[PDB]
């Protein structure tokens, strides 16, 4: 309670310091952010401020400042992941350091104005198990701190060890028998004939193949999956004996990830239009549907490999479930089944929604799908039974729906599982917690954030895409973070949602498909076939639903960006800022891509967002300097138009008011294109800062606009200083964003955390209660209360 | 047997689709095949402790109990034999099949405390069931012994303790185990040489010195035994030694008692609908507790002055009655009250009296009224709290959560176990008796509680061959809106069997002359055998000399007094033998009540069908435990007896009435008479499901005793010495304040476990039984 | 073993602080200050000093940073420069969170620790010439005399490497 002192700094600063906490009370009745708090009356004071020593504490480190009756409740976070909330009273004087429970208390007035018993909701009983880091840097490094606690718990107790004999003994495919036969019985036996095969094993030749000694193995209780030669059955015999020994970290880890375990995989991703061609950028569809496909690709050729190494020929298979819109024209996403482009195993299988009146057949936004979910689940257990051969040994969740649906799935075919976000709406939207009961009839967020926190302790493992996803930064909250304490007032409260510590975290860098995005400076590689198309998409004189406006002076560098069109991508936003900065309109041509006019739009926030673009262009007559590009469903050609922004030595801007990861940023960079993009959420953490790109802020866009001139207007003066930004990006990503790493860090991951399934099994059987009675009681009402699509 | 087995399995098919109690399974099957029975074998015993078999087409479920607690599932097909091992869960599968047609949704709720409880090894012995106390004290025991660690609970525990700002045993001088140790070694050596007696005002001014406060004794010779306890448990820690230090530190001052429904008064109240047993048992128990209570805070050397309310519904409209007022004095003490809160909603408070099975919707804000009303009342909080019955229990939790004190409950009757297959059927049972609610709530208290009390073993665990009433709540299902799989376990350690008494100035054995209290006899005389029918009375009695069958109770369906009527109706040679007289119902008023409304046509209809006038006296509800005591003794004077019949009786008060005047009692043989009455020595058992053979087995005892009368004497006597063994209110209230301890100092060592098991009952409570409890229909003024 | 039963044992973690708190040469402390009496401000002490040398330069020299360090109870011995004493502090705070073998040894060995050494070779003409051959002398004297030139050059690089 450190942070309750320096603001009892009053004796020393109070004519001062209680101003601050006065100009806030002049906004009144609200809660404000940082940017808010600080950029409030600290900015707008005066030189009467000199606050610049020991108060700077609390203000540039406070999360959220909620102003109230004569209290107003700030929230300050000292450090990632450790929280303190207080509450003193604008003019007057005593301010006292508040509990969680009670700072939510404080949230619920502010709406409400008073429910005794109404419901609280804590998860931080329900784990402890394995204890969890205080550092800073296990956060998203969980598996890292599993294993060393696992290793500890292993290290010379019998009892302790037995989980993974079973484990070996147990452990088959489709009925055939791996690794450990049930000749074993017990650790004596396994002692002894894991040590009988080195000794016969060291003796052979390096390259010599199991089916040799498969003979005597199988006499001596060994089947399958040690390795395909000598040399590899050789290491993996060790490396138990080992664990059976004097287990350390590297060795678990080593070990349990080489067992052979994942051959069926199955992934969920309900919502969208899924699909390989014809509709990216259509509501819904978007980086979830890219990433899944990028993932599956690099997850099937690691597979192969592993599958291949351990002595097996098993052929492995991966199915995307989805939902079948049989409705939607000129996709794919009326088909079944459907083959992932450029593999052998990887299966899109498409299953419809339905109520007891039959199938339901129009497209329904992801925020109406819950009433659905529960049939689909159901549903999609069946077919996915008719297609795999033998059970899934790996299920991945994928946002809200997906993660939901996952959850069922896991717990009903008892299968290791993970989730991904993908994104957290409650970040997206802010105050989206306390305000939920406004926004319900819209955007249903007593369901999602409901199945987020389900999902979210439900999984096995979680994966994210950078740190901030979970802690943020030093400055600001994580966006798994801000869901540790929150309130839906009327609904329930949330004291402890999830932990920004707990061991479950991985962090998991995705990439971009190198085949589709490289640097464009390699001209062996230009696709130039496509240079036509472009120029008529950037150029043309024609004004129509593919493209409005039309750019005057062809020479300039293009501004460009590409998204899914809704609120929060905030498209229309940038097209006001570049509107407004009249050097920059001299400098630079905006070209912005996003939402489909080839056809009449569905979705709410798309619609409401063509209405503001279509205004925009009239406001700021942006006819001549502008061209509005409709949704570019081709991500080959996608590839060569970033390419071709770069001929013309221009940058790539993403202006969102929260973006969750942004492939797009990571597409652009990898382009060799120089990034300018949001400082809300993930490319915080992708860009660099002046080294591989730019930081703006969504929330001050005027300033936004005046950077992009700066960058332009050296550029001009100094055409090296683009090359060293694009260079800069260049290297981050190579550094950071790739697929290769991916699928053995995920393969890895699963085999760990399914060993670990096992041990852990009995103090999770309480927490498994709790989320069966959550889900039952709490999201089974609120969604039946979701209104059913009309067809 | 291979050839055999498809036999019975045959049979028990024939029955179609259903369920069959043992009553029926092998009761039809085993005997009423041919003479291939040849079953002295084992798989007879399998059928022989089978519970219930729930029959389906292709197969047959069977729940075997082997033992008390120990429960198998298994399934067989009724043909091609292959009996197959089955979960809880899945047996359960069975029973909603067969109601619904389909089982509960896949997704719907399965309530399972397993997982939870666990934080404490089970006991698997017979002994320990109902014994508890025992067990925790053991683990206490052991988790104390040379633990560092382990002995701080109790240090933190001491030093923190305090009643109103008075500090009490240790004070904050004190901060580690070792100068615990130094000091009451110090204290020790000093209390040692001074003389027995002195009290602790002359060494009050050293213990304070070296960071004692009171508590300890009244006098040196007390501060002294209890100093050495508790060197003894800080050095080697045994069961008897921890219990009886836990026992002794002066904790209840403050004790809350809920018990919301009925009419709950100390006179004119006894017999109307809800108002029974559990009323009288409460006022014995605060008078008994209030007793002890004050014996301990003196000899702990304390001035404070306990408090004991009774929260219980106000009822503006009830005239005749106390039920109306605020507090009320309990008669015979200085500390006990009842305290009156009404029911109310947004439009008001509620003026009617409800029945039990309806209050729900009400229990929630009653508890945060009788929460502001008894801060008003009370000088500290509460240090104990005591649920009663279903709605008193699930008020009782709220009420310990909210204000963090040590919980107790009394079921004194579980529905489910009154009302047979009102789990499976409770659908259409529900718009009448909202057992959904109840059962919920029952469940939820269940867990919640610290600790339980139970008045009978087979309360708990029922007996060899018959399931208990808890016993019974740990799995079953409610097709269509949860699944039990584990609800309750028959060896949870916070079970305990507390028996309580009847009142031993109110009753007595009939013998004692100087006592027997003859100025009601002018009035007694009037009540049986006049010749005046009328509300209070109803036919005559024709000879006054034949000895009496007398039965007292509340009036309704699960009394089965209708029944008794009925046997005694037709059976002539009991009626020759003795006249009936039942009392039961109050009809000077009109009955507001559902059963009691047809229990009391049923009655008329039977006195006239079976020409009752002449044999049979129906009286009114007699609500003045004084007379009724002189009343018991009457029918003593005749050589009668009382008979209990009773389709299930969760304890019965009556019965041990009739026994402690002398009176030989013939009782029900379905619910905790069982273990009460020990067949042939301290009275009969008798069968309400075989009412003739009931009546048959009552014209013997009658035939005997005029053949032999010094056999009325004997089952008199034998009633007699059972009671002063069994049920007395003596050591009650000794054990239910050492219990208050010994579970109250748990509570801060176990805390770590139970913050789980507390989440997933907030869960439960805020989004079952609210939603159940709002759907109840409001009453209408 | 170490690694294992030093994973969230408190009781276990204290000796490793008793250790580096009361390690010293020569009248002069080493490592840890009494300042620092429990895990908890060893914890935090250690946090704070991992913030501050995160920003200085990798080449800055302990003597710039030393009044600071000495102040929060962080005496002499971590490393010559802010990059050694950076790794050095990491490696503690992660025996603290995740013990693990390479960690635990790593570091244990860091520790300036060997200064002084005797060595034990009474029997034989022990001497570095007209010695060799002679009853006794052997082998022996001319491993320990290999041995000592060998162990010098490293303890005299160990002490300049932790400053
Ligand atoms: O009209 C469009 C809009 C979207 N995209 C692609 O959709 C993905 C968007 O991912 P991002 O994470 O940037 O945004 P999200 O949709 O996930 O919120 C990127 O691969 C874009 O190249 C596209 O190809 N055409
Ligand atoms: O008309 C009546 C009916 C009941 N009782 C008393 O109510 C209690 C009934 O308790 P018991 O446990 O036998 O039955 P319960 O009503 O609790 O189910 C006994 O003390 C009876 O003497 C009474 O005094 N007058
Ligand atoms: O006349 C001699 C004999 C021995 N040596 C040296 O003494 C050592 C003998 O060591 P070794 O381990 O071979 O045998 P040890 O004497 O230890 O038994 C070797 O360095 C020899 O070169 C020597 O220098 N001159
Ligand atoms: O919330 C952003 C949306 O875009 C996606 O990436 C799909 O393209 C999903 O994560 C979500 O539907
Ligand atoms: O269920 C039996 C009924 O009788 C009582 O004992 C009170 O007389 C209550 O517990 C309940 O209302
Ligand atoms: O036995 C070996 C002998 O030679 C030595 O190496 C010394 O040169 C000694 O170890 C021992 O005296
Ligand atoms: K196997
Ligand atoms: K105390
Ligand atoms: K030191």
């Amino acid at each position: 309670r450190e942070r309750l002192n320096e603001t009892l700094v009053s004796e020393r600063n109070e004519v001062l310091a209680l101003l601050s906490r006065v100009e806030a009370k002049g906004k009144g009745i609200l809660q404000q952010n940082q940017i808010i708090a600080e950029f409030e009356a600290l900015p707008e004071q005066t030189r009467k401020k000199l606050e610049g020593g020991p108060f700077f504490d609390l203000l540039k480190s406070t999360q959220e400042a909620i102003v109230l009756p004569p209290w107003v409740a700030l929230a300050v976070r000292p450090r990632p992941g450790v929280w303190e909330y207080l509450r003193v009273n604008l003019h007057a004087l005593v301010v006292e350091e508040l509990q969680p429970a009670e700072f939510l208390h404080f949230k619920e007035e502010l709406v409400d104005g008073v429910g005794n018993f109404t419901l609280e909701l804590d998860f931080e009983p329900f784990n402890a198990s394995i204890p969890r880091p205080t550092l800073h840097k296990y956060i998203g490094n969980g598996v890292d701190f599993l294993n060393r606690h696992l290793s500890a718990k292993l290290f010379h107790d019998k009892e302790s060890l037995l989980p993974l004999l079973k484990f070996l003994r147990l452990h088959s495919h489709q009925g055939k028998n791996l690794m450990l036969s049930e000749k074993i019985q017990n650790l004596n036996t396994l002692q002894h004939t894991l040590r009988k095969a080195e000794e016969y094993l060291a003796e052979l030749k390096s390259e010599t193949l199991y089916e040799e000694f498969e003979a005597k193995f199988e006499e001596i209780g060994l089947e399958r999956g040690w390795g395909d030669n000598a040399e590899r059955v050789l290491d993996m015999i060790r490396l138990l004996l080992d664990l059976l020994e004097a287990p350390d970290p590297c060795t678990l880890e080593t070990f349990l990830g080489r067992v052979p375990m994942v051959f069926n995989v199955v992934i969920l991703s309900p919502h969208g239009y899924f699909a390989q061609d014809n509709v990216l950028g259509y509501p819904d569809t978007g980086g979830q549907v890219v990433y899944i496909l990028d993932q599956v690709r690099a997850l099937e050729i690691e597979m192969l490999q592993r599958i291949k190494q351990q002595g097996l020929n098993i052929k492995p298979r991966i199915l995307i479930l989805t939902r079948l819109l049989p409705d939607a024209v000129g996709t794919t996403c009326g088909e079944r089944l459907e083959r992932v482009y450029d593999s052998e195993y990887c299966d899109i299988l498409r299953v419809p929604f339905r109520t007891e009146k039959g199938i339901v057949r129009k497209w329904i936004s992801r925020f109406e799908v819950w009433p659905y979910l529960e049939t689909y689940t159901e549903d999609a257990a069946v077919e996915l039974s008719k297609e795999l051969n033998g059970k899934p040994d790996l299920i991945i969740g994928n946002y809200s729906d997906g993660n939901l649906v996952a959850s069922l799935l896991a717990h009903k075919l008892g299968v290791t599982q993970c989730t991904i976000a993908h994104a957290l709406e409650k970040t997206k939207y802010p105050d989206s917690d306390i305000y939920w009961k406004k926004l319900d009839d819209k955007y249903h967020f007593s369901c999602q954030f409901t199945a987020d926190i389900f999902a979210m302790n439900h999984t096995d493992f979680i994966i994210t895409s950078t740190f901030q996803e979970i802690a943020g930064s030093k400055e600001t909250v994580g966006q798994y973070e801000s869901h540790t304490a929150f309130t839906l007032p009327g609904l329930y409260r949330v004291v402890h949602g999830i932990d920004v510590f707990d061991p479950k975290f991985n962090i998991v860098s995705p990439g971009a498909d190198m085949s589709i995005y490289f640097p464009y400076t390699e001209e062996k590689r230009r696709l130039t076939k496509f240079h036509s198309e472009i120029e008529e998409l950037l150029y043309s004189d024609v004004e129509n639903k593919e493209h409005l406006c039309v750019l005057k002076d062809k020479k300039k560098p293009i501004l460009f960006t590409m998204a899914r069109l809704d609120r929060v991508k905030n498209l229309s936003g940038l097209v006001e800022w570049y509107g407004k900065n009249t050097r920059l309109r001299e400098l630079a041509n905006l070209v912005v891509v996003g939402g489909d006019r080839r056809k009449e739009s569905k979705d709410n926030e798309e619609k409401a967002e063509m209405k503001k673009m279509y205004d925009l262009i009239e406001e700021y007559k942006l006819n001549g300097q502008f061209r509005w590009i409709s949704s570019q469903m081709d991500r080959v050609r996608n590839g060569e138009l970033y390419r071709y922004i770069c001929d013309t030595k221009g940058a790539f801007v993403q202006p969102a008011l929260y973006e969750a990861f942004g492939l797009t940023v990571v597409e652009a960079m990898t382009c060799g294109l120089p990034t300018f993009a949001t400082c809300k959420g993930g490319p915080a953490e992708i860009i660099v800062h002046g080294k591989s790109g730019f930081h703006i802020d969504p929330y001050h866009g005027d300033q936004a606009a005046d950077t992009l001139a700066d960058f332009f207007t050296k550029c001009k003066e100094d055409p090296s200083h683009w090359d060293e930004i694009s260079k800069g990006g260049l290297q981050r990503i190579e550094e950071k964003y790739t697929w290769q790493i991916y699928s053995q860090r995920l393969l890895t991951l699963t085999g760990v955390y399914g060993f670990w399934k096992h041990v852990s099994n009995l103090d999770r059987l309480e927490a498994r209660r709790y989320l069966e009675m959550f889900y039952a009681l709490k999201y089974r009402p609120l969604a039946q209360a979701v209104p059913l699509a009309q067809d």
